[PDB]
């Protein structure tokens, strides 16, 4: 059997896979490393309702201004902490209780501009 917070996980999947409780957030709040070089990473900060893009160089967040569940995929509307202008959305499609598979789309001004991007891919979630 897997360590105690490692079932609570997979207790909480269950929860969201037919319960289709509340909160299936609740299993992205933590860090994500990008599969398939470096990694690109997502942290959803779930106190302050962030979620941090970083790749080395590159480190950034934007606030969620909404967030949205349906069956096994979260859409997320996030707004860059400098410039209101440029927002992102995210399309968190999860595969398991620490597999996720992540579309991303640019915002900026006011229409959205939806090429692939540096984000699009599968996530993990970081154990030790």
């Amino acid at each position: 059997q897997p360590p105690v917070q490692t079932a609570m996980r997979i207790a909480l999947w269950n929860r969201a896979t037919h319960g289709e409780q509340g909160a299936l957030q609740h299993l992205l709040a933590g860090l994500w490393i990008q599969t398939e070089d470096i990694h690109p990473l997502l942290f959803f900060d779930r106190e302050h309702a962030e979620i941090t893009f970083s790749r080395a160089s590159v480190q950034e967040i934007f606030l969620v201004d909404s967030a949205h569940t349906h069956r096994k995929t979260v859409s997320f509307l996030t707004r860059n902490t400098a410039i209101s202008s440029i927002r992102r959305r995210l399309e968190v499609t999860f595969e398991s209780h620490a597999v996720i598979h992540v579309r991303a789309v640019e915002d900026v001004a006011r229409l959205k501009i939806g090429s692939t991007s540096m984000w699009d891919g599968q996530y993990t979630r970081y154990h030790a």
